[PDB]
């Protein structure tokens, strides 16, 4: 109960999705890519609405490698970090994995090679709501937070230090 409200808080304003469609499935992976692109856009500009535009993504022109920029502000400065990802071929029952690549070796919830590593709730809260979630539920309910634990633990340890521009 907890938990379907904490979600439902997060979400409720984000187009939910519909087909499920991977990379191989051409005609309806174009119209899941279609209700992709369409739920980030809208998380775009709720986002801008809120102060919290915190992201930029793009893809190549199959949809099934996304490339990109995320910013998390710590004591009103702006940290930029590249971010990358694959859309496994099992899309969307299966949720991708977020690659922060220049942490690798750096952040402490971190496979080898710079793939976040989630806490055990993401996995299941994901599989629960196949196939409504999205890219933009993936950024929302997975990168975020993660960056909300890990990115102030790496400023206070001093593994990261703001550039000056």
């Amino acid at each position: 109960s907890m938990a379907d409200e904490a979600t439902r808080r997060v979400v409720s304003e984000i187009p939910v999705l519909k087909t499920n469609a991977g990379p191989r499935d051409r005609e309806l992976w174009v119209q899941r890519l279609k209700e992709e692109y369409q739920s980030l856009i809208r998380y775009v500009e709720n986002n801008k609405n809120a102060d919290n535009d915190w992201f930029r993504l793009e893809s190549n022109k199959e949809g099934t490698r996304w490339f990109g920029k995320c910013w998390y502000i710590h004591d009103l400065l702006k940290y930029e970090f590249d971010i990358e990802f694959d859309i496994p071929i099992t899309y969307p029952t299966t949720a991708p994995e977020i690659a922060v690549p220049e942490l690798d070796g750096k952040a402490a919830k971190m496979y080898r090679g710079g793939k976040i590593c989630l806490t055990d709730h993401f996995k299941p809260l994901w599989a629960r709501n196949v196939p409504k979630f999205g890219l933009a539920h993936l950024m929302a309910l997975g990168l975020g937070p993660w960056l909300a634990v890990e990115i102030p633990d790496l400023i206070q340890k001093g593994v990261i230090h703001h550039k000056e521009k």
